[PDB]
C-alpha cells in the first residue's frame, strides 16, 4: 500500500513521522508534494526516506491512499489538476477544514463518477502516536475502505467513524485541543517559575501531570468530577486553587474555545461555496 | 523489602496499585492502615492482595518503608503513636502538604536519634504510572535511603530529588495538576457537547488530546509555544480560538492556580506549630 | 419528654412545627420563651397547643431537653439567669453561630460540674420535616445524650453526628444553604416570567425543578456532574443555559457563599471572647 | 394501556422507571425503539422488563399512547416512516424541543386525517417521581386525551396544562432546570469541602438543603423574599453570603439561563421550518 | 585587564558575549565560575575561548573586574568563600536583584578595609550590544572606578550613573523590561496570524516594528505621544486599533508590571536583612 501527500507540510509530517514509527508502512512508500513545505519538513521528510515531488500528478501517480491538506479556497485549482489522474483504486483523504465530501465529490464526479472519498479529522500528536482522529465516509467508499482508513489511524492514536457533520465540532474539541494544552502547560510552567521552580522542572512536572491525569481518565469508568473530587482534600491546597480557576470561568473559557474553533471551520466552508 | 501505609487511603491505593502493576513489589509485602478508607478502596486492596490492618502499630512492624499520608494536625498522634516502635531499619516516608522534615525528625528523635526520614510529594497518576514525583531527603537519610527513594517511585512515573523548600511549589503544580486537567477536560467535554458532540465522544476526544499535547512536549526540545504555533494555519480555528482564550486571562488563571495552592501548602504548615 | 426552647422564636417554631408534625412530641410537652417572638409566631404556636411563658425559668423548670438560640453577646446573661435552675436531668442544646460548647460549660459549670451540653446546626425546612441537622457532643454529654438527640433530630430531617470544629463549615453549605435556594428560586422565577410565564407558575415550576434534581442526587451513587450530562442533548437547549452560567462564574459565587458564611460564623465565635 | 417510546433513551429510560415505580403501568405494557441508546440503558430497560426492537413500526403497532423523542430534523423521516401504522386508538405525544404540534398534525394528515397529538415538557426528576411536567393538547385531541396524560403524568410528578406557546419557556425554566441545580450542587460541595468537610458529607447536606428549601417554598403561601428574610439574622452569617452571591449578579445569572435555554429551542424550531 | 564571572551564567554569558563582539575584550581575558550553567552555555562559552572554572577563587585570582551574579540568600556564602581573595586591584561589581552597596562592603570589610564595589544593574540585549544599563559607585570606589566601569558596559549598550536608589526602579522598567517585550512580540506575532499571516513572517514585522519605533523615539526630540499622533490618520486603521488598546487599559498593565517588578526587588532585599 502506497499513501501519498498533497498541500500542507505539516500534516504531511505529523502522519508520515507517525506511520513510519508504528511501522505500518515503510517510508519510500510514501510521496509529499507541498507548496508550503518549509526547509526543516522537507530535510525532516528526506531524512525519514520519504519520497518528495513538485508535482502532485506524480503524487497521484504513486498512491493509493491520498491524503489531501488543500484550503476550500486552493480546492478548486488541485482537484482540477489531478482530477483526471484520478483512478479507481485511489481513495482521497481530505483533511481541511472547511472542505466538505460534497464539494469533493462534486469536483471529482466530473472526471470519473464514482470518487471513494473520506474526510479526516487528527491532529498533531499522531507524531508521538498519540492521536486524535476521526473520520467520515463518503457517498461511494466502500465498507471496506472505512475499515481500512480505521486500521491506518488507529495506529497513531485514537480513531472512530463519524458522521461528517460532527467534524467541526471534533476540529474545536481534540483538532484544536493540542494548542489549548500546549498554553495551558506554558503558563502551568510560569506559575511553578514564579513560585520558585526552576523553568526546566516546571515544564516537566506541568506536562507529566498533564498526561498522568489525562491517562487516568481514559482508564477510569469515572466522570472527570469525580476524580476531581477524589484528588481535592478538604481545606486543602488543591481545592483552594480550584476555586481561584473557577472564580476566573476558567471552564466557560474552554467551553469559548471548542466553540469559537468549530464556528471558525463553519465560516471557513461558508467561503468555499 | 516490605512496605506499610499509613493514613489517607486515596494515597496509600494509587501508590499500591502502582508499585504493584509495576512488579517492583509484590502485593502481599504491603501493608495499609487507614481510618478513612472507604469500602470500596478497603474491597479493591484486598483483592488485590495488599494486607490492611487497623493498627498503625502492626504496619510498622510489618514495614521497612514506612509512607505516611498525615495531616499536620494528625502528625502529632501518629509520631506518638508510633515513635517507640520506629527501628534502625525504618525509613519513614511523608506525603502530607505542610509536614515539614523538621517536625517529623523532632517527635521521632524524642524515642531515637537518628530518624530516617524522607518527603515526597507525589500525585494520583501513579495509579497508571504516570506520576510526577519529587522528594527530599532528611537530616539522617542515607545516601542509599534517597536513591532507593528514586527507584521506587520511578517505577510509578517521573521522579528526582529536590530541596525542601520547592516542595510547596511542586504541590501547586504537579500534586494539584491533575485536578486542574479533570476540571479542564470536564470544561472541554461541555464545549464539544454544546457544539453538537455525544458527552462519551467529547470526554474521549478531549482527553487523548490533553494525553497526546503533553507527551508531545515531554519527547520535544521545543518550547511550548513553538508547538503552539505548529499547530494554527494562519485566519485558522485553532487562532482564533487561542484568542478567546486569552481575551479571558487563560494564561493568568492557571498562574494563579499555582500560586493559590503552594500558598495554602504553606499555610498548612504554619498551622502545625 | 419534655421540651423547652428559650431565644429566637424562629428557631422555635420551625423545631416545634416539625417535631409535632413528626408525631414524636405532643405540642403540650413543648414550652417556648422568647422576647423577639412577633405577635405571628405567638398566635401560631399557641394554636399548635405549644405553651408560651416571658420567664426563662419557667422553661428551664418545665423542660428536659432545653434548646438554646442566644447569640454569644446575650449568652453570659441568659447562663447567669438560668444557671441556678440547671438539673442533673437537663440536656441543653444550643443552636445559635459562634456560641461554642466549651463557652457554655464553662458558664454552666459555675452552679453544677457536670452540664450536659450538645451543639446543633439545623436549618429551617425541619418545618416540612426535611432539614439538615448536624449536632456535636461536650465534654458531659453521655453517648445516650447523643444517640437521643439524633433520634429527635432524624424526625425534622437528616441528621448526623460532627466535629464541633466542622459545624461552621456546616453552617456556610446547609445552614444558610435554604436562603440562598430563596434566592435562586426568586431569581428562575423571574428568568421564567421574562420568556413569558406567569409568575404563579414559574415560582411552582422552579421549586419542583430544584426540589426533584436535589431528590434525584440524594438516591444516586452517581456524580452530580455525571447526572447534569444527562439533562443535556448535544447542541440543546440545557447546554447553551450552562455556558452562559459557566461564563458569569456560576460555580465560584456558590462556594464564595459557604465559604462567606463559614467565615462569619468564626467572627461571631472571636466577638464573645 | 400500552405505551410506545421512539427516539432519545433519555427520554424513553427517564419516564419508564417513573411510570413503573409510581405502579401506573407494568414494564411489558412498554416497548422501546431507539438508535442511540446506549448499552447501560439498555440492559437496564431489559432488566424492568421493558420491551426493546430495532423497528419503530414495531413500537407503533404495540402501542396506545406513542412517546415521540425526536429532533426536528429527523421528524420528517420518522413521520414518514411510521405515518401509514398510526392508527384511531393512538395518542402521539412529542417531547423533543422545536417540533410544534403543527408539524406533527400535518405531517400525520398526509396519511389519517384527524391525528391526536400531545407536546410534552418534562424532565429527568421524573425517574424520582418528582418530575415537572406541562402538557398542551393538539387540534384533535379529544377532551378526555388530556385528561388522561395529565393522569399518566402526574404520577411521577407535577403536571398541569399549557397554551403551546409557553412550552418553549418552561423548557427554560424546568425542563433545564435539574442541570442548573446539578452545577449548583456540585459548586456548593466544592464550597463545603474548602472549608472542611468531606465531600460524601457536603454533597448529602447541600442537596439535602436544596431538597428542604424547594419544599418549604412549595408548601408556603409567602414569597420566597419572606422566606430568605426569615433565615437571616441581622448582622448573621446568611446576610453576609447573601452579598456575596448579590456582588456577583447570581440572580442574573439565573435569568440569563433560562432566557438563554427557551432562545435555543426557538433556534430548533427555527430548524425545522 | 582581565574581567571575572561569579554565579548566573545567564549574566555572565551575555556580558561576554557582548564584550567579545564589542572587541573591548578578548574571550581568553575572561573567566567564569557557575553552579547553574548549563550544557549549551558551557560549550558556548568555551567556544568563544571564555575560560572556565569550577572554583571562585581561581575566578578572583584572575580577575580585575569580578562581576557577580549571586541572589541575597547566597550572597553570603559567595563573599564569605572569595573575602579574604580580594585585592586592592579589584572592583567587585554586584549584579543581583536585592543586594545592597552596603552589605557587601559590610561583608568585605571583614577581610580588608576598602573594597570597591559597584552594583549594576544591566539586561539581557547586552548579547547584541543593545543593553540598557545603569551603576552605582560604592564608598570607596575610586572615581576613575566609575569611568572605567562606564566605559566598559557603554560598549555593549545605553550606560549611565545613578544613585543606588534607584536600582529597584531600573530593574522593573527595563531590567524585566526586554521580558515585556518578548510577551509583546509573541501576541503581536498571533495577532498577524490570525489576521492571516506566516507565522515567521508575523513574528519579523512585529520585531522590526518595535526596533524601528524604539530607534525613532530615541533620535527624536519628541514625545512618544507626538509620535503617536504622527503615525494616526484621521478615521485611519491605526487610530480603531489604538481604541481597542486603551479599551483594555493597556496604558495601566505596563504600569503594573513596572510597578510588580520594582517592588519584588525591594521584597527580595528585606528577605536579606
Ligand atoms: O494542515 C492541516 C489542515 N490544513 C490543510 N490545509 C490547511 N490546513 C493539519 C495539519 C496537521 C494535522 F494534524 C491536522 C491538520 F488538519
Ligand atoms: O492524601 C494525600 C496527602 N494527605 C495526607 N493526609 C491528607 N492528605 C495524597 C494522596 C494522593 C497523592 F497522590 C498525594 C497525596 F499527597
Ligand atoms: O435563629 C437561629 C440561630 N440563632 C440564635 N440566635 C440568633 N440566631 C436559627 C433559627 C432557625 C434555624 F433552623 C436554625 C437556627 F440556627
Ligand atoms: O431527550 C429528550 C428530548 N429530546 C428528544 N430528542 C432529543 N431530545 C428528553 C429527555 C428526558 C427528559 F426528561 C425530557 C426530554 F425532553
Ligand atoms: O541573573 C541575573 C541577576 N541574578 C543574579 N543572581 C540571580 N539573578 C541577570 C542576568 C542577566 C542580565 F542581563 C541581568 C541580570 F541581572
Amino acid at each position: 500500500m502506497s499513501v501519498g501527500f498533497i498541500g500542507a507540510g505539516q500534516l504531511a509530517f505529523a502522519l508520515a513521522k507517525g506511520f513510519t514509527a508504528a511501522g505500518v508502512l515503510a517510508a519510500h512508500k510514501i510521496m509529499a508534494s507541498s507548496p508550503d513545505m518549509d526547509l526543516a519538513t522537507v530535510s525532516a521528510l528526506r531524512k525519514m526516506g520519504v519520497k518528495l515531488t513538485p508535482h502532485n500528478k506524480e503524487t497521484v501517480q504513486h498512491s493509493d491512499v491520498l491524503f489531501l491538506a488543500v484550503k476550500p479556497h486552493i480546492i478548486p485549482f488541485i482537484l482540477d489538476e489531478i482530477g483526471a489522474d484520478i483512478e479507481d483504486r485511489h481513495i482521497v483523504v481530505s483533511c481541511a477544514a472547511g472542505v466538505t465530501i460534497s464539494s469533493i465529490e462534486k469536483k471529482l464526479s466530473a472526471f470519473r463518477p464514482a470518487p471513494r472519498v473520506i474526510r479526516c479529522m487528527t491532529n498533531t500528536p499522531v507524531v508521538v502516536r498519540e492521536g486524535a482522529t476521526v473520520y467520515a465516509t463518503g457517498t461511494h467508499a466502500q465498507v471496506e475502505d472505512g475499515r481500512l482508513m480505521e486500521q491506518l489511524l488507529s495506529s497513531v492514536g485514537f480513531c472512530t467513524e463519524v458522521e461528517e457533520d460532527l467534524i467541526d465540532a471534533v476540529t474545536g474539541l481534540s483538532g484544536s485541543g493540542p494548542a489549548y494544552a500546549f498554553t495551558a502547560l506554558d503558563a502551568l510552567a510560569d506559575g511553578g517559575v514564579k513560585m520558585g521552580l526552576p523553568r526546566r522542572l516546571a515544564v516537566r512536572l506541568g506536562a507529566q501531570a498533564l498526561l498522568g491525569a489525562a491517562k487516568m481518565l481514559l482508564h477510569s469508568e469515572q466522570h472527570p468530577g469525580q476524580l476531581k473530587d477524589n484528588v481535592s482534600s478538604p481545606g486543602g491546597a488543591t481545592i483552594h486553587a480550584l476555586h481561584v480557576l473557577e472564580s476566573g470561568g476558567f471552564r466557560s473559557l474552554l467551553i469559548n474555545a471548542v466553540e469559537a474553533s468549530c464556528i471558525r471551520t463553519r465560516e471557513l466552508q461558508s467561503m468555499a461555496d
